[PDB]
């Protein structure tokens, strides 16, 4: 019941930030097989009608093919919409780290610095804690709203998202990121809290 | 206090089953990388002065526990994948000999162990190890190493997505298969003798 969602750009208009290649694969094998192993795993079960959010929502946050795939889907997902080639730091969510970490370029060492200690497969996260914004990073394909915080902007740390072209180098893909956020629906995000 | 190993052939030895650039960069960055980093937590401490399969199995102060477990992990398992690859695999001696006892035949060892390694979600390793005298074939998350829950590792396969991504991108499997071509088996019977 899943579809894999269909990319609001081309694949080669984040470059040459992120490669055309990794973005095809990406999408195409990885998201792809999520999606797939998915609603392989939903057949018949309590959560056939439920939005990949809820699902995931109400997982567990300390193995089973839900939460690796259910998770996938929904972090790739959110994504390719907070990906933009037309990336403007300005809008709600901006003015709003200014507010908490002083300046743009604060918040982004220390997101920076969370992905980059991300050990192994992950994801680094801004989420929305009862109001006030917080950098979290999760394992393989958890995703803070299982923690009860929402997630507003995401950056996949899994090496399949950067090592085409960066190879070991994480810190130059989580440098490249910022010349791609989609700030736009960063604010979308945060407004449906 | 710990140093980076040479490889025991050549970055191109093991092609075509495992391409160059991957183990020139496996191995002058991110294994060095994890070098670096557990130098860096083992500056001033009774750990400098240890074996790293005794750091690894005895897992230490809370502060450097996970840059150690990361990192010491990541040195040890490493230093155990270069030596376990060989440019001449050859199947035969005491292990493949308990394997086809154990398992009926090797093709059912690799097929059990393809789907754990398959299956191992995110990164990590596919493990045969010694547990009391038998075997079992485990995964590991990250850089874990199964010295940590006693067991002893003679086999071993990284499946961190650098180990596999410029040659067959998702297509871990492929890199499963890849892999019996280039074990070195002489160094897992080696292995195995500690027990
Ligand atoms: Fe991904
Ligand atoms: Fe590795």
């Amino acid at each position: 019941a899943f579809e894999l969602p269909k990319l609001p750009y081309a694949f080669d208009a984040l470059e040459p930030h992120f490669d055309k290649e990794t973005m095809e694969i990406h999408h195409d094998r990885h998201h792809n097989t999520y999606v797939t192993k998915l609603n392989a795993a939903v057949e018949g079960t309590d959560l056939e009608s439920k939005s990949i959010e809820e699902i995931v929502a109400n997982l567990d946050s300390v193995q089973t093919a839900v939460r690796n795939n259910g998770g996938g889907h929904l972090n790739h997902s959110l994504f390719w919409e907070l990906l933009s080639p037309n990336s403007e730091e300005k809008g709600t969510v901006v003015e709003k780290i200014k507010e908490q970490w002083g300046s743009l370029e604060e918040f982004k060492k220390e997101f920076a610095d969370k992905a980059a200690a991300r050990f192994g497969s992950g994801w680094a996260w801004l989420v929305v804690n009862n109001g006030q914004l917080e950098i979290v990073t999760t394992p393989n394909q958890d995703n803070p709203l299982t923690e009860g915080k929402t997630p507003i902007l995401g950056l996949d740390v899994w090496e399949h998202a950067y090592y085409l072209k960066y190879q070991n180098k994480r810190p130059d893909y989580i440098g490249a990121f910022w010349n791609v956020v989609n700030w736009e629906k960063v604010d979308e995000l945060y407004n449906a809290t």
